[PDB]
């Protein structure tokens, strides 16, 4: 575990652009656990291939809206903190 069990399972609110990301993947509502944000989220990273067998480990995000979101053009599925400081960045 990297983050706690408890910030995991905490109710949030997506901005909009978040929302439509998530949305875009079938997620049906306007507030989800952070956890619920995670796994939308990564449903959207495997439905666009935003990955690579020669790193498997780095999202590629570039040209993005998940990019845009995150301002980054890569980062690691390892720096759970770091992902969800870029989730914070887009939650109301
Ligand atoms: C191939 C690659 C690059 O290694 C890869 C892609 C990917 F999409 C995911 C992982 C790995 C992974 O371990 N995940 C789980 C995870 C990681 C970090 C945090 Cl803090 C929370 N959860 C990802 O989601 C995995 C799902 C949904 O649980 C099945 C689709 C995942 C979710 C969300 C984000 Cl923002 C980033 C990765």
């Amino acid at each position: 575990s990297q983050i706690p069990a408890s910030e995991q399972e905490t109710l949030v609110r997506p901005k909009p652009l978040l929302l439509k990301l998530l949305k875009s993947v079938g997620a049906q509502k306007d507030t989800y656990t952070m956890k619920e944000v995670l796994f939308y989220l990564g449903q959207y990273i495997m439905t666009k291939r935003l990955y690579d067998a020669a790193q498997q480990h780095i999202v590629y995000c570039s040209n993005d809206l998940l990019g845009d979101l995150f301002g980054v053009p890569s980062f690691s599925v390892k720096e759970h903190r770091k992902i969800y400081t870029m989730i914070y960045r887009n939650l109301v």
